[PDB]
């Protein structure tokens, strides 16, 4: 009635994972304990974690937070979901929160909260063509669905995570990195020497948002929605944007 199991996934700066304080053995500052799918030990912080803390306090629930090890955000393969979406769909978690993109395919099988971060797809370049994404998420899904020819060309340039993609772009092994807009634009704002930009001064293609995934028909959607909408109006989400997503490059 009031304890929720919450799945999440590291994606800085929305979810950042760090070891517990070696001195105290606890999660200090603004961090909260989070265990692996596989209190204290690993600690989680970030924009989405601050949202979660506020939801817990406002609605009045306790929670158990864990990091997904079975895939990442969510992909359906041969009829089976993995990642955060899978955790919710198979009811291993009451909800999933992180940089989780709302799309049609996912919306069919889980309920999403109202979106609380605007996102989409952007293209990052250094300030035949080699362009890649990190596969298995909403970006690859969109490209495969709407631009199958281009998708087929991108497969050999798949990257394992954002950090490697950025390294490859900087080194010229990629000419462009195509990825979630909210993350890419943050990375552009934080880039050493400001050598990386997103096309169109941050143009967002395929506009959508991050949402909290809940069981289809979850009794939690309404309270979560009201709280998020309340946060938006109290300028609380704007504060969190300034706190977590600001950078110096512009
Ligand atoms: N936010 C994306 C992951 C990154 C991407 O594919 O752009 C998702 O939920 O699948």
């Amino acid at each position: 009635t009031q304890h929720l199991t919450v799945a999440t996934l590291e994606e800085r700066p929305f979810v950042i994972v760090e070891p517990a304080d070696p001195i105290s053995g606890t999660c200090i500052r603004d961090s909260v304990p989070c265990r692996s799918q596989l209190p204290e030990k690993r600690c989680c912080k970030g924009f989405c974690i601050d949202i979660l803390k506020r939801l817990a306090h406002t609605i009045g629930f306790s929670y158990d937070l864990y990091l997904v090890t079975n895939g990442k955000h969510g992909k359906k393969i041969d009829g089976v979901w993995n990642g955060m979406i899978g955790e919710v769909f198979y009811q291993r978690a009451d909800m999933a929160i992180g940089s989780l993109t709302i799309n049609e395919e996912r919306s069919e099988i889980v309920d999403f909260s109202v979106p609380f971060v605007e996102t989409g797809i952007s293209v990052m370049v250094a300030r035949p063509l080699k362009f890649g994404t990190v596969p298995n998420g909403s970006t690859e899904k969109n490209i495969r669905s709407n631009y199958p020819d281009m998708h087929s060309y991108m497969v050999r340039y798949n990257q394992p995570r954002v950090e490697e993609a950025l390294t490859q772009l900087k080194a010229g092994k990629l000419d462009a990195f195509i990825y979630d807009a909210a993350v890419l634009n943050y990375m552009a704002r934080k880039d050493e020497g400001c050598k990386l930009v997103t096309i169109g001064s941050g143009k967002v293609f395929a506009t959508t948002g991050y949402g909290i995934a809940l069981h289809k028909g979850s009794r939690w959607k309404r309270p979560i929605d009201l709280a998020l909408l309340q946060f938006l109006g109290d300028d609380e989400i704007e504060m969190l944007e300034r706190l977590w997503l600001s950078g110096i490059c512009h």
